[PDB]
């Protein structure tokens, strides 16, 4: 028992992980095969920041601006191109360490592992959820971009995320590892805003259920709701909306605690309407809506990877 | 910017930990150099663990009892002995991937990432507390014995937690690599109960500081506090006196912000007595205690790893 915000564990992600400088800038690479993928702004100055061009830019770099530093082991580039927002150094080594991968794009409300890097070396590892506005509440400080994160099953890593930049209210911004943002956000130091934030319904949810199977029971009762009338009460909370499909993705936990979607959703308005009156829920006193329900499926038995 | 609930990067902890059966237990151990180091009651059967005594259960054990599975690969036993609470199990291969190493024991109010592991297989990374009453309120499913806490320092991993039981509030207890338990618990599945908890004074002082870096800035006062008249609210609030030393080691982050120690324990004092009023300090409604000076520090600064 005990639940716990839970990251996947950093070894194959960790084994990529390189230190890539131009010029001034230095930031973080990921080194799969015999490429390094980063952050494009690399190759920007400070002044280049405020509005580059990134195509004019490049065509002025050389294989050799690119100082790619795996720990204590220097790697020659062969070549560079520009997918997207992020940059595809061809270097002369393929990573010994590369795991079996895929690129991935998730969906807001999908959660996954960061590993947060400084100059090529992991500093730690946490769990993020994918906002609503397609923005990340992490943990970022100058040079951490090009930290990834990512999911992990069996042997098999799942990037989903590259670190760009942080916005001004202090939530961070980034791309899939084919240099496409998350959200309407650009790789330029000027006035971008995250866009209105919701909560996610269903892993609330998940994490009531995390809780029940775990003895707390404070916040259950007999009533119920329909799917509709809970909506209702929904929209007024800055919830979204719950789907059949939620209902459903919600079936294996409502059958292991006996307790039916549709009364958990009663007993969650209920907690909206009257607040928690001084008692906490798995140790927070807030409703928590960064856990899905696969996170509470995984942890409440326990899966592993190889 | 963020503040975050950070582990370690886990790798180094990952290329140690294999699956040790005996009979019908199966549990996770810990690899280091050509020793594998596992909670004892794995000797044990089910009938075993009400009552044992380990030293006659022992001498009745053979090297080839002992079934060590280091992923796909079965290491023989050559040699078995038993250190406290803790089995040592010397093996025919010393593991090539032992990281520069100590065995340490922590402090209640220290921290720690906890590598989750079923079968020999890494499941999940997180931080954990070592509780005032020397308990850990962790996430383990059955067969997670063995899992380990740890620290890292540059290249050096301090291994401080070996995972025993669950005590029957949901809490978690082991011992140091040493096999010494972590407080008044024995490895009997009998009537143990986990002793009063208090809350971590100095870390919620540091994870206050931890939100002024970070933008929150609502408690705060022009109030101060005498170091005396603040512990008076410390124990009607069961909250651990404050001492000079702490006030020390708070020393950098109150330099950093520009709030003197005790006008942030002022700033605790109010939280205690009137509560937050429907507001948030880091995404949490609760303040929070399993935040180290230390943690703080390295997060907010942003320190890294080999
Ligand atoms: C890459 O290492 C760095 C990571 C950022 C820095 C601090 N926290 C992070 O997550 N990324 C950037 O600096 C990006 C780069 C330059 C601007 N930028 C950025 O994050 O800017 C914000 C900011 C933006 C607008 C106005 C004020 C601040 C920022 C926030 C805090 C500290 C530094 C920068 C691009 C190319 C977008
Ligand atoms: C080792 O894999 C296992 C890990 C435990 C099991 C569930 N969560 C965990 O952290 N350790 C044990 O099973 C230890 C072994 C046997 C008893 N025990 C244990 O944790 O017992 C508790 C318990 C104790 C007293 C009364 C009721 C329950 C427990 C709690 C939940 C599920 C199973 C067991 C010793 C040798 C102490």
């Amino acid at each position: 028992s005990g639940f716990r915000k839970m990251a996947f564990p950093s070894g194959k992600v960790e084994g990529c992980m390189v230190q890539v400088t131009c010029g001034t800038t230095t930031l973080n690479g990921l080194w799969l095969d015999d490429v390094v993928y980063c952050p494009r702004h690399v190759i920007c100055t400070s002044e280049d920041m405020l509005n580059p061009n990134y195509e004019d830019l490049l065509i002025r770099k050389s294989n050799h601006n690119f100082l790619v530093q795996a720990g204590n082991v220097q790697l020659r580039v062969i070549g560079h191109s520009m997918q997207n927002c992020v940059l595809k150094l061809k270097v002369d080594t393929a990573n010994p360490k590369t795991p079996k991968y895929k690129f991935v794009r998730i969906q807001p409300g999908q959660t996954f592992s960061v590993l947060a890097c400084y100059n090529g070396s992991p500093s730690g590892v946490y769990q993020c959820a994918m906002r609503p506005n397609f923005t990340i509440k992490g943990s970022f400080l100058n040079g951490s971009c090009g930290s990834v994160g990512f999911n992990i099953d069996y042997d098999c890593v799942s990037f989903c995320y590259m670190h760009h930049m942080e916005l001004p209210t202090g939530v961070h911004a980034g791309t899939d590892l084919e240099g496409n943002f998350y959200g309407p956000f650009v790789d330029r130091q000027t006035a971008q805003a995250a866009g209105t934030d919701t909560t996610i319904t269903v892993n609330v949810l998940a994490w009531l259920y995390a809780a029940v199977i775990n003895g707390d029971r404070w916040f259950l009762n007999r009533f119920t709701t329909t799917l509709n009338d809970f909506n209702l009460v929904a929209m007024k909370y800055n919830y979204e909306p719950l789907t059949q499909d939620h209902v459903d993705i919600l079936g294996p936990l409502s059958a292991q605690t006996g307790i039916a979607v549709l009364d958990m959703c009663a007993s969650l308005k209920e907690l909206l309407q009257n607040g928690m009156n001084g008692r906490t829920i798995l140790g927070s006193a807030l409703l928590e809506d960064e856990f899905t329900p696969f996170d509470v499926v995984r942890q409440c038995s326990g899966v592993t990877f190889q």
